[PDB]
DNA sequence: CCAGCGGCAGC
DNA sequence: GCTGCGCGCTGG
């Protein structure tokens, strides 16, 4: 399954091969606008590569990363824990894992998976794609 | 100046 | 269903 690319240029089009990719960049997504967020993430994907790398990791390193976006704490030990659970637990779906609620785990389901027909996004941009694959079909 | 808006966990 | 996190942003 390889999701289109859309006149909407969600990110998670471009991060759908990695999960953990995609899913990190919906926490950074978690009241945050993509303008604001999604500069940041490369800087902290680029620190942080992986899950195996970002578990181990010091949340307040992360922390120091997120400050400027603001959820900065929350968002720091989020990411840590949800990278450990990412590798250690049995999951089908992401929204089994620390962090990843609806809005994720939608995501994953329309990006990752070919499943965006038994999806209903409750998410601005993820609706506007999401219609538009209903669509353009 | 100042108030409201944009996910998820844990209660 | 309620709250808290936290900044930038927009509206007047």
């Amino acid at each position: 399954w390889t999701p289109p690319r859309s006149p909407f240029n969600l990110v998670q089009e471009t991060l759908f091969h990695d999960p953990w990719k995609l899913l990190i960049a919906t926490i950074f997504l978690n009241r945050t606008s993509g303008k604001m967020a999604i500069p940041v993430l490369w800087k902290f994907l680029e620190k942080y590569p992986s899950a195996e790398v970002a578990r181990t990791a010091d949340w307040r390193d992360v922390s120091e990363l997120l400050k400027p976006l603001g959820l900065y704490d929350l968002r720091a030990k989020t990411i840590v824990k949800f990278s450990d659970e990412y590798l250690t637990k049995q999951w089908k779906y992401p929204i089994e894992l620390h962090g990843i609620g609806k809005y994720g785990n939608d995501s994953y389901r329309i990006f990752c998976v070919n499943e965006w027909k038994q999806v209903h996004p409750e998410a601005h941009k993820l609706n506007k794609y999401h219609d538009w694959l209903w669509e353009n079909h």
